[PDB]
C-alpha cells in the first residue's frame, strides 16, 4: 500500500513528529510547529512548503533547528525531492529560528536585507542572501533568482519593520506571515516590535498586492478568506 502524499492527506491534517502538516493545494502544504511555554499552551507558527516541478521551496523555518530538521525529514519521506531554496519572512524566532538546519541541508536562503541585519544581534542566523524591494514593495527581481511561483512583496512596517509576504503564482494562495490574523482573531499577538502607526496601511498593502488570492495563509491563524485582511487592519487601526 503506497499512496501518494496527496492521497494520504485526504484523511485530513497529519501529525509528524512534533509538527502538523496540511495540504492546501496539490503542490502546497502548510507546516506548523510549536513553542512550549512552560505552564501555558504551545504557541503555533505556520509556514509553507511548495513542490515546484522537480524541487521543493520553503517559506519560513520552524521555531528551532530541530523542528526545522523535522520539516526536512517530512519532505524527504513524503515528497522525496530536493529542497532548493527558502524565503524567511522576518527576524523573529518562529520564522528564522531554524536557519542553521536549512543551511546544513544545502538549501539557499533569502530574507529581507533588514531581517539579515537584525538577526545576528538577536542570537539568530542571517539568511545567505538579501532581498531588496523597490519603493512600490515588489522585490527587485535581480535579488530573487529562480523563485519559480513565489512572488515576494514588502507591504511596509507592521507586525515588524522587516515583515515580508509571499504570493504563490498558479494558486489561490498568498502568505501574510505574521502581518495578518484571521477574521475571528481577538488579538494581533505580541506587538512589541510592531510599527503601530503603519500597521493598518501595511495590512491593506498586502491585500492590494495579491488581489486574486482567495486563501490567505498566516503564521498564527489557520488559513482564511480575504476578510482576514480588513479584520486585521481594523484591529490595527489607531492602536
Ligand atoms: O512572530
Ligand atoms: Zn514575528
Ligand atoms: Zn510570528
Amino acid at each position: 500500500i503506497r499512496p501518494t502524499i496527496g492521497q494520504q492527506m485526504e484523511t485530513g491534517d497529519q501529525r509528524f513528529g512534533d509538527l502538523v502538516f496540511r495540504q492546501l493545494a496539490p503542490n502546497v502544504w502548510q507546516h506548523t510547529s510549536y513553542l512550549d511555554m512552560p505552564g501555558f499552551g504551545a504557541v503555533a507558527s505556520n509556514g509553507l512548503i511548495v513542490r515546484d516541478g522537480g524541487r521543493v521551496l520553503v517559506v519560513d523555518t520552524a521555531w528551532t533547528d530541530d523542528q526545522t530538521a523535522q520539516i526536512l525529514n517530512w519532505i524527504k519521506q513524503e515528497i522525496n525531492l530536493p529542497v532548493a531554496l527558502a524565503v524567511v519572512t522576518h527576524a523573529h524566532q518562529d520564522k528564522m529560528g531554524g536557519m542553521d538546519a536549512l543551511h546544513a541541508a544545502g538549501i539557499a536562503t533569502y530574507a529581507n536585507a533588514l531581517s539579515n541585519q537584525l538577526a545576528p544581534q538577536e542570537g539568530m542566523v542571517a539568511a545567505q542572501h538579501s532581498l531588496t524591494f523597490a519603493a512600490n514593495g515588489w522585490v527587485e527581481p535581480a535579488t530573487a533568482p529562480n523563485f519559480g511561483p513565489l512572488k515576494v512583496f514588502y507591504p511596509g512596517p507592521g507586525h515588524t519593520s522587516d515583515n515580508i509576504t509571499v504570493g504563490i503564482d498558479g494558486t489561490d494562495i498568498a502568505f501574510g506571515g505574521c502581518l495578518i490574523k484571521d477574521s475571528k482573531a481577538k488579538s494581533l499577538g505580541n506587538l512589541g516590535d510592531a510599527d503601530t502607526e503603519h500597521y493598518a496601511a501595511s495590512a491593506r498593502a498586502f491585500g492590494a498586492a495579491f488581489p486574486k488570492a482567495s486563501m490567505i495563509v498566516m503564521s498564527h491563524s489557520a488559513p482564511d478568506s480575504r476578510a482576514a485582511i480588513t479584520h486585521t487592519a481594523r484591529m490595527a487601526d489607531k492602536l
